[PDB]
């Protein structure tokens, strides 16, 4: 029922000590906007895994243009405050639907709206934890040599595949999303 080649696809030359399961975005990518607010596919999938299971989220380069770097620093920045909860939509929503960050400083704008000190942000921007955290993100990707977004990688083996999947019902997609993650993660 859950055969290779249909939910989910398997790394040539896996990827040592990668977490148990990663997610790639861009808030570029329209999927990943379904995915965050329409689908919620990251809650979802982490209520059908083991409650001590960590899962991991790394935004790409490679989609925006010169803004796709300053989105993934961006993201480092919020991982090392903790803030993604408060910043996911705010971007999600100015990059894709109102198009109103188009420079780094329209990134920051959001952060402070969502309540990050202006100077804390700064501070965090030119840490030496943001600059290893953007390197992180982009290793991570290079690894698994990631073409497109959104991803999921279990184990650094298997990796989703959603157009194998049924796509004509938002809800049984996500709930064979989800249940496509338990099986592999427990593999
Ligand atoms: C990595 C490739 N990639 C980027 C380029 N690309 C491919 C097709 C379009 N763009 C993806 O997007 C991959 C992809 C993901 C999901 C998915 O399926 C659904 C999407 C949204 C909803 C809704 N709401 C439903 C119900 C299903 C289909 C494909």
């Amino acid at each position: 029922q859950y055969e290779d080649g249909k939910q989910y696809t398997t790394l040539e030359k896996p990827v040592a000590g990668a977490p148990q399961v990663l997610e790639f975005f861009s808030f570029f990518c329209p999927h990943c906007y379904q995915f965050e607010e329409v689908l919620h596919i990251s809650d979802n999938v982490k209520k059908k895994l083991p409650e001590g299971v960590k899962m991991t989220k790394y935004h790409v380069n490679f989609m925006g243009g010169d803004l796709g770097k300053d989105l993934t620093q961006a993201w480092a920045v919020a991982m090392a405050l903790g803030v993604e909860d408060k910043v996911t939509v705010p971007l999600f929503e100015g990059v894709q639907k109102t198009q109103t960050i188009r420079s780094a400083s329209d990134i920051r704008d959001v952060f402070i709206n969502a309540g990050i000190k202006g100077e804390e942000y700064d501070a965090a921007w030119n840490s030496f934890v943001v600059k290893s955290l953007v390197a992180q993100q982009e290793k991570a990707a290079a690894d698994v040599q990631l073409r497109g977004v959104p991803a999921m990688f279990v184990n650094g083996k298997y990796q989703l595949n959603p157009q194998g999947m049924d796509t004509s019902n938002m809800d049984v997609f996500v709930q064979q999303y989800a249940d496509t993650v338990k099986y592999l993660s427990e593999k």
